[PDB]
């Protein structure tokens, strides 16, 4: 893991845009991949923290460029771009900022019912248009393989938790992996471009007009299962309700919602385990302890 100063960031952006004048620079956020810098209150510049991050940055730029004016809600335009360097394919990129505030469950449930129903409509049309884009010109490295994902994750789990779990408890996490790989519903889907991180934090809302005014954070977008963009909208209570997400599903004219829900139940359980890895990686004791408490708990 590396990090950047404000001076490092300004220098990089000047050499490649030596005419561009940086006036105000604050940090807007940080994810697993990238530190976001807000520049001139109008642009978000993202800088990778590692190789994989720089790869995802590159993919995010190529994806956004490619759908630039294609979708029925605003999304970041790529305005500025950096260069390859050692392991880094994209040294940085800069994007338009998007006015609005996250459509949190709280905010959502406090809107009048006609505005909530309009929100379900807008999300559906967005997802539907996104999922329609033809993929036959995307490189193969952007097609996610879920069998391989599962095998990687089962392997990392077994390493982290070797000294934390008794044999019967390890067996039961392995039972989870074993069974999902043996069930074709999770691998037998029509691949399309998906946001791959489609939740409340990344849906921007205009509180004046009481409508949705943006989607952001395409850093994990890929070619994968479109149903994944519906199941991410739900997370017990921490995200939206089934009732809300159903209106999305029906506006989008999805033809097998049971399958969506089966993927939902699976993903809930899957994140029960995956959180433990992120838990150890970032030192987040909620994710690590609660995950480990669920495994040890005999309720299941």
């Amino acid at each position: 893991m590396r990090t950047y100063t404000f001076d490092q960031v300004e220098k990089a952006i000047e050499q490649l845009y030596p005419d561009f004048t940086i006036n105000t620079i604050e940090i807007s956020g940080e994810g697993n991949d990238c530190i976001a810098y807000e520049i001139n209150r109008d642009f978000i510049f993202k800088f990778p923290k590692h190789s994989r991050g720089s790869t995802n940055l590159f993919n995010e730029v190529n994806i956004l460029k490619r759908i630039h004016n294609k979708l029925p809600l605003p999304i970041p335009e790529v305005v500025f771009t950096g260069m390859p360097s050692e392991t880094y394919q994209m040294s940085f990129a800069g994007f338009t900022k998007i006015k609005g505030v996250p459509l949190t469950p709280l905010l959502l449930n406090n809107l009048p019912k006609q505005s909530q129903n309009q929100a379900a409509k807008d999300l559906a049309r967005f997802l539907s248009e996104l999922h329609s884009i033809n993929i036959s010109g995307f490189k193969s490295n952007l097609v996610l393989d879920f069998r391989e994902k599962i095998n990687e994750d089962n392997k990392k789990i077994k390493k982290l938790l070797s000294r934390e779990l008794k044999g019967p408890q390890m067996k039961k996490v392995d039972d989870f992996y074993r069974d999902i790989l043996e069930n074709e519903i999770y691998f037998k889907y029509y691949p399309c471009l998906i946001h791959n991180d489609f939740s409340s934090d990344h849906i921007l809302f205009d509180t004046e007009k009481n409508t949705i005014c943006g989607i952001i954070d395409f850093g994990d977008a890929a070619i994968s299962d479109p149903d994944n963009d519906f199941i991410s909208l739900m997370e017990d209570d921490e995200e939206y309700g089934m009732e809300f997400v159903s209106k999305i599903l029906n506006h989008y004219k999805h033809k097998d919602i049971p399958t969506v829900l089966e993927k939902y139940r699976m993903k809930e359980k899957y994140w029960s385990f995956e959180k433990i890895i992120y838990g150890k990686e970032y030192g987040y004791m909620d994710w690590y302890e609660e995950g480990l408490n669920e495994i040890r708990s005999i309720k299941i």
